[PDB]
């Protein structure tokens, strides 16, 4: 009775082969982590957005700027924050481990963090993760962490994990 759940649906009665079952499985995936966004995103009234990219914010929070002078790379964080001294890069992260986090925070360190440093605006990524099973929220980035102490979501992911069971129980070999 839900979109996302009936086309997700549909998709693994569909399908046939692994190979193409991994697409189903990374687009939940990429839902799941969507719907801990918006939540997120309502809970703190913050707008929501997702996957923008670097060259759109830079020229949000300054409309100014010589960009053509800078190479700015092509990445997409989820969102960002702007304070009027501090650019929050953020990102949703869903997941019961922190090692894709790590992964995230450092591609978006060695990538965002160096162009900002010349353009001359403080930045800061941050990467927010939710445990699935758990709900517990954990927060990287101190300024982040300080300027929202209380984070007051009301999540539930039980649709996304019956669809990756399904899709587990259908090539259980
Ligand atoms: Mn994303």
């Amino acid at each position: 009775e839900d979109p996302m759940y009936e086309q997700f649906l549909q998709r693994i009665q569909a399908v046939r082969t692994a190979t193409v079952a991994k697409d189903i499985s990374a687009d939940i995936l990429e839902a799941r982590a969507d719907y801990f966004g918006r939540e997120l995103c309502r809970a703190l009234d913050i707008e929501y957005r997702n996957n923008v990219l670097l060259d759109e914010i830079i020229l949000d929070v300054y409309p100014g700027v010589n960009l053509m002078e800078y190479n700015v790379p092509h990445v997409t964080p989820d969102n960002y924050i702007w304070t009027g001294d501090m650019l929050l890069i953020l990102d949703y992260k869903v997941s019961v481990g922190h090692d894709s986090t790590e992964v995230t925070y450092k591609k978006y360190t060695t990538l965002i963090l160096p162009v900002m440093q010349e353009i001359g605006i403080n930045t800061e990524i941050c990467i927010i993760r939710a445990n699935p099973v758990t709900n517990q929220i954990s927060i990287v980035g101190e300024q982040f962490k300080r300027l929202f102490p209380t984070i007051p979501v009301e999540l539930n992911f039980a649709r996304f994990f019956e669809l990756r069971k399904m899709l587990l129980d259908k090539f259980a070999d």
